[PDB]
């Protein structure tokens, strides 16, 4: 049970590229105990079958009921939400919103996420020089719009949540990520207060009326919990894609030059920035209900567990020549949005959201380019997270 590897000890070499360490995990073996940068001890699930296997596999449990780890208030606060349950409490919350998130009910959000794109992309463009930072300019409100327009959040409450994000992602400590825990579980009940009987038609004020309806359908602590994981797993990764798939995409040349010559390959393009750059490194935390035994490494009943999405995806007997961004590539069966009773609701409104800002760029940008070199870049070294800072750009 002491970690075979501190991975803060390793520092940013190890957050800027973390394969090679992941894939030397892998040839040893399915499973590893780390330490996390952020002081955290855990076990790593490494290599595709594997990773794909334990998404779905019912032995581990995403209710922290099931975990030894005991939480601070903020955090038993907002956990009542269908990400960190099991069946029964996740399949009656997960229907409450399912038919908001269909293909379908996406579609017709169409025309106003494209309406925020040509506005954020009008005010890009009227930049001095030509230049900008692709995160503060795109990448980063256009998901925070989306999401705060289906729920409700007003314009000036959603700067708030980048400050939140960061203190979760990238803590200067611990108290540091409490204290926004805190903070954000504060603002969404005075929020949901804030919506009470006023009659709202945004989805925050139907969720509301659900609960009051019937507490039994909806709580109030399972209210909370439906607006905290909406609205920060509702934004955070996209933001992550875009900016990580659009670096991919401008730093190899020639896969560029093959979207601009047929734009019909833009949603291949997407599902190989998914693939090969996507947003979640490690998905969400899984505790086993009892002992598990994975090819002979048995995890304890209760021990946090992260399955490495990004090394499953650089598995070459399941993606051959993994390290290359291919837009052409046989993408089917990637794990960006998980795999199982879990799969993300949202993957339909993330393709959007990606689809259009990508599409956006290449028609606006002509000349679209990098305006920094790899070096500069400054990436996130949470093992659950794949991001950047910031994303300079240039274009005519
Ligand atoms: C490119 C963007 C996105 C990616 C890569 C992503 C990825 C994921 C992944 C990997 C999970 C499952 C995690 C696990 O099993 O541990 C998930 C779950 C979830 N995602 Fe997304 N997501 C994205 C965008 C969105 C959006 C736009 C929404 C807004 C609806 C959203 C809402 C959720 C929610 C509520 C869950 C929990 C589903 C459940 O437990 O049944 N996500 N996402
Ligand atoms: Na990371």
């Amino acid at each position: 049970s002491p970690p075979v590897l501190d991975l803060g000890a390793l520092g940013q070499d190890f957050a800027a590229d973390p394969y090679p360490t992941y894939a030397r995990l892998r040839a040893e073996g399915p499973a590893h105990r780390v330490r996390t940068p952020e002081g955290n001890e855990v076990w790593l699930v490494v290599g595709y079958d594997r990773a794909r296997a334990v998404l779905a596999d019912p032995r581990f449990s995403k209710d922290w009921r099931n975990s030894t780890t005991p939480l601070t208030e903020a955090e038993a606060a907002l956990n009542h939400n269908m990400l960190e349950s099991d069946p029964p409490r996740h399949t009656r919350l997960r229907k409450l919103v399912a038919r908001e998130f269909t293909m379908r009910r996406v579609e017709l959000l169409r025309p106003r996420v494209q309406e925020i794109v040509d506005g954020l992309v009008d005010a890009m463009l009227a930049a001095p020089d030509g230049r900008a930072d692709l995160m503060e300019s795109l990448a980063w409100p256009l998901p925070i719009t989306v999401i705060s327009e289906l729920l409700g959040v007003p314009e000036p409450d959603r700067a708030a949540f980048r400050v939140w994000t960061d203190a979760f992602v990238f803590p200067d400590d611990p108290a540091q990520a409490q204290t926004a825990m805190a903070e954000m579980s504060g603002y969404l009940s005075r929020l949901i207060d804030s919506k009470r009987g006023q009659d709202g038609e945004d989805l925050l004020s139907a969720l509301v009326r659900t609960s009051d309806e019937d507490g039994s359908r909806l709580t109030s602590e399972e209210l909370l919990g439906m607006a905290h994981i909406l609205l920060v797993a509702g934004h955070e990764t996209t933001v992550n894609l875009i900016a990580n798939g659009m670096y991919a995409l401008l730093s190899h040349p020639d896969q560029l030059a093959a979207l601009r010559a047929d734009m019909t390959l833009l949603d291949g393009a997407v599902e190989e920035m998914l693939r090969y750059e996507g947003p979640v490194e490690s998905a969400t935390y899984r505790f086993p209900v009892e002992p598990v035994d994975l090819d002979g490494t048995v995890i304890p009943a209760g021990d946090t567990v992260l399955v490495v999405l990004a090394d499953a995806h650089r598995t070459p007997e399941r993606f051959p020549d993994p390290h290359r961004f291919d837009i052409r590539r046989d993408t089917a069966g990637h794990l960006a949005f998980g795999h199982g009773i879990h799969f993300c609701i949202g993957a339909p409104l993330a393709r959007l959201e990606a689809r259009i800002a990508v599409r956006a760029l290449l028609e606006r940008c002509p000349d679209l380019a990098l305006d920094v070199s790899p070096g500069e870049l400054v990436w996130y070294p949470n093992p659950m997270i794949r991001g950047l800072k910031a994303l300079p750009i240039r274009w005519r």
